[PDB]
């Protein structure tokens, strides 16, 4: 139904690189952890695990920078009948990127604010190693509202399905056995336009949330 | 092509379910060593979402272009970084750890068995490849970390080879998972 336009390319790459300064600031806030972490020797495998995990935001966040939206997209002269590429078809291999960043960041936020958190106090009881109470707030908001908007993405042009669901929002979902971000928090609409103009809030409640984090993060990164 | 997507779900579905269950086991062992608690709870976290993208698999009926394609590539290369990242997780830095921590080798995978997780591993990456690009559906958002540093018949006939390797490949894994949980 809905066809991609010219300004289109424009909106995908500006999607994108909301994504691309979401994975830009773990790399760099995890790289000086990585290599504060060179002068502590109990924790030789955490280190090494998360370097595993940087090189892989670093793989995604280069693949992000280097996709040219303009090859992905078909437009017409103006609706070239059977030919101008569909506006859901353009954005499902973003969203499809969107969520398994998501799922990826999941993990990195469990195993960096959960486990080793826990973990670094049990070894070397030093809270100047651990992160701050408001870093760890300030990451599950972030986290909160990329979900979110992944989420949004996806449902508002109905190209979602089991392949693309989210575990943290179906997980809010089945506990469906009784301020609920993802829950029964629906959503509809209805034009390229209006995808435009609702993505243009998103961009900047992200590009504010991002602020925080890097905010955050600089602090953190004081101690080390 | 429905019965053909069934087909290649279902080892997607077979991967991500043989992990689940020797992973569910070394769980269960780890229950009582204190040393090991926060290595435990990140195991658990893994296993969750292997568990919830088999669910999501085993719920996905075909009966739906791009719109199909699509969805299910994405769900490979999804589920391969992950299991990149437990690898690594569970046969190098865990695996060092449990020497530093126990100082034995009660807990550890055989040879064999990490052998084995980086075989199939490694023909999952290549069937994912070869999917993705035999199909042209190929995009920087669908590259796998890996292959980085490291014909309407065709389809259908290299589809039957791959299913066959693979089949092979998981059986031989789901052998080392269940020589290595008796070890235990």
């Amino acid at each position: 139904d809905i066809k991609v336009t010219p300004g289109t390319s424009e909106l995908v790459e500006q999607i994108l690189a909301l994504l691309s300064r979401y994975l830009s600031s773990y790399i760099h806030v995890l790289n000086k952890f990585i290599s504060h972490l060179r002068r502590v020797a109990t924790l030789r495998f955490e280190r090494t695990t998360l370097i595993k995990f940087v090189k892989k935001l670093r793989f995604y966040n280069d693949s992000v920078l280097s996709y040219n939206a303009s090859e992905f997209i078909n437009e017409g002269k103006n609706e070239l009948d059977p030919e101008a590429d569909s506006f859901d078809k353009v954005i499902l291999p973003i969203a499809s990127m969107f969520v398994k960043s998501v799922e990826t960041f999941d993990l990195l936020n469990y195993y960096l604010t959960q486990s080793l958190q826990k973990e670094i106090l049990s070894k070397t009881l030093n809270e100047d190693l651990t992160l701050t109470a408001e870093s760890i707030l300030a990451i599950d908001d972030t986290y909160n509202h990329f979900v979110k908007f992944s989420q949004w993405m996806i449902e508002s042009l109905r190209i979602g399905s089991n392949l693309l669901d989210l575990e943290v929002v179906q997980f809010a979902i089945k506990s469906a056995d009784e301020d609920n971000i993802f829950l029964q928090e629906i959503l509809p609409v209805n034009s390229e336009e209006e995808f435009q103009t609702l993505s243009a809030a998103w961009h900047s409640i992200l590009d504010g949330k991002l602020s925080a984090l890097d905010e955050e993060f600089d602090v953190v990164a004081t101690k080390w």
